[PDB]
């Protein structure tokens, strides 16, 4: 179940968000922490492709391998806030699980600057969800979480220390694939 209207950042820059580039998770805490592994890798690029505002996803499981990409157009809410319906393709952008009314996943920028962002996500697949999930984000693979990202955790009235880490999974990610995605 998601059970939260995640605020979007005050003043949110869409085009410095959507510039094209790869945003990585470094750390994510839901709320109903049994959804998800608790070792984990996610990465996403965000720009828009000829128009359309775009995300391409990447999740890896680095205990058991499990492997996928998703692209989806973004259709805007309100500034910072979207609903994502997705489709699952390989890395090249083929269509191994296409588009679907039940499919989709809201997504709101809670806090972004150049090179950190906080998100909330509520992925429902048909009668499923995965229930509320905030994410940090950097630019930088490696990056440690900084004082902006954790003190727009804190106003969001979560807490960072119980955010879990992916930084001890040996996380690689293919950035050109993230990035030709959008365009798919
Ligand atoms: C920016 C953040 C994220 C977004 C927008 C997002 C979105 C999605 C989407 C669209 C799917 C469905 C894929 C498909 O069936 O085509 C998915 C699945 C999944 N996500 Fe995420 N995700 C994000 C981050 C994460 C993180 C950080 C974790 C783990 C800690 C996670 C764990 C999962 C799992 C385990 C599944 C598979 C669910 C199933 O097998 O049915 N995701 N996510």
């Amino acid at each position: 179940a998601c059970t939260k209207n995640a605020i979007a950042q005050t003043g949110f820059n869409k085009d410095k968000y959507f510039n094209g580039d790869v945003w990585y998770v470094t750390d994510y805490l839901d709320l109903e922490p049994d959804d998800v592994p608790k070792r984990y890798c996610a990465a996403l690029a965000a720009g828009t492709a000829s128009g359309k505002l775009k995300e391409a996803l990447y999740h890896y499981d680095p205990k058991t391998q499990d492997t996928f990409y998703d692209v989806s157009e973004l259709q805007v809410e309100s500034l910072g806030k979207y609903t994502a319906n997705f489709k699952k393709v390989d890395k090249n952008g083929n269509v191994k699980v296409a588009v679907t009314a039940g499919n989709y996943y809201t997504f709101t920028v809670m806090y972004a600057d150049d090179s950190s962002a906080l998100i909330h996500t509520c992925l429902h697949k048909g009668n499923k969800d995965l229930g509320d999930l905030y994410a940090v984000l950097n630019r930088n693979k490696d990056a440690a979480a900084g004082d902006k990202v954790k003190s727009a955790v804190s106003a969001a009235t979560l807490e960072f220390s119980k955010f879990i880490s992916t930084k001890e999974n040996n996380c690689a990610y293919d950035n050109d694939s993230l990035k030709s995605l959008l365009t798919k």
